[PDB]
């Protein structure tokens, strides 16, 4: 598309006739296009734009310092441009991970869960802004499952009883300019969870893939059925042009297994663009013992265990970060 639809949300989300209307718009435009905008008000804009503010001030730091921000219990804290593996090839951003910030004192982590463990924030002024963001973010996942709940005819708490205490995670990214012979930021891919909310600069680089009448779509929740790298090369991929003044929105695998396909998780990549790129990823997650189930096929025994989703897939994301290796070592998995 040229132009994507923007939708204002509302604070709270009871079902009223004016919320299904909503819910039922923002599926259409899903369906259509793959994503859509929300107008951020004056609060969410703040923290977005301190969130971009304090990313931008990390990568200032030594990379002997932002190096030592990593955890073999957590995958939350730094990588460094190029660690990340897309489809086997490396992405290029660096990035800093924010997972559920766990104390050792927490009895999952006492028990070994895997990815469960406290963030190793380089600071807690940056710890403080990252944290505010995701509080907000995450009112905004909530408001979007209800809408989704709603859109579908299902109950309104359908999406939202799965995300008590969800495996909420955001991913701060800087990307790097480009080169003559290097463009690729990260390879194209599809994300894990329920929704993906996302912002970006002025700069530009993302681009995501609608529904295509006919092309068959990787689940990539199954062993051999990866999304990585899938149509990285075949039109078309819609340009998110920087819009001020918006989040972007999209589906991710566990939508796309719960509707049957009716979503589709939406694939997207990022092109390194002449100048470096901020941007931040948001993930509004199912609880890590949560089981996605299928909605519209009745009398259907799959499931998906959303943490043993996203485990498989930071696991194949960094096969050789230290928190790789003490997964395997002690068999977490
Ligand atoms: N941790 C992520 N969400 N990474 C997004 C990029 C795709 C990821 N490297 C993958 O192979 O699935
Ligand atoms: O750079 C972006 O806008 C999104 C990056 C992304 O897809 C991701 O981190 O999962
Ligand atoms: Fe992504």
């Amino acid at each position: 598309m040229t132009n994507l639809q923007t939708f204002e949300l509302p604070t709270e989300v009871t079902g009223c006739a004016a919320d299904i209307s909503l819910g039922r718009a923002l599926i259409q435009a899903w369906q259509k296009d793959g994503i859509f905008q929300i107008k951020t008000d004056s609060e969410q804009d703040r923290k977005t734009q301190e969130a971009m503010a304090a990313s931008k001030q990390f990568c200032k730091e030594p990379l002997t310092f932002k190096s030592s921000c990593v955890s073999d219990l957590t995958y939350s804290g730094y990588v460094a441009s190029g660690e990340e593996v897309t489809a086997g090839k490396p992405d290029f951003p660096e990035i800093f991970t924010v997972c559920k910030d766990l104390s050792v004192g927490d009895q999952r982590v006492k028990a070994g869960w895997p990815c469960h463990g406290p963030v190793p924030w380089p600071n807690n002024t940056y710890q403080k802004s990252m944290k505010t963001f995701m509080e907000e973010l995450g009112l905004a996942g909530e408001r979007l499952l209800k809408l989704t709940a709603l859109g579908f005819e299902l109950p309104i708490n359908t999406f939202t009883d799965l995300t008590r205490d969800g495996w909420h995670h955001m991913r701060v990214l800087r990307f790097p300019p480009q080169t003559s012979t290097l463009s690729r930021g990260i390879g194209a891919h599809t994300d894990y969870g329920l929704l993906v909310i996302a912002a970006q600069d002025d700069v530009g680089g993302l681009y995501i893939r609608p529904p295509v009448e006919g092309e068959k779509r990787n689940r990539n929740w199954l062993p051999g059925e990866s999304s990585a790298g899938m149509f990285e090369h075949d039109e078309p991929w819609t340009f998110v042009t920087p819009t001020p003044g918006v989040w972007t929105v999209f589906p991710g695998d566990i939508l796309q297994f719960m509707t049957g396909g009716q979503l589709l998780s939406t694939p997207h990549k990022v092109k390194l663009n002449t100048r470096e790129r901020f941007a931040c990823a948001y993930f509004h997650e199912p609880n890590f013992e949560a089981s996605a189930y299928p909605l519209f096929e009745p009398s259907a025994n799959e499931r998906i265990h959303y943490g043993e989703h996203f485990t498989n897939m930071f696991m194949r994301c960094y096969p050789d970060r230290i928190t790789t290796q003490r997964i395997n070592k002690e068999n977490r998995l």
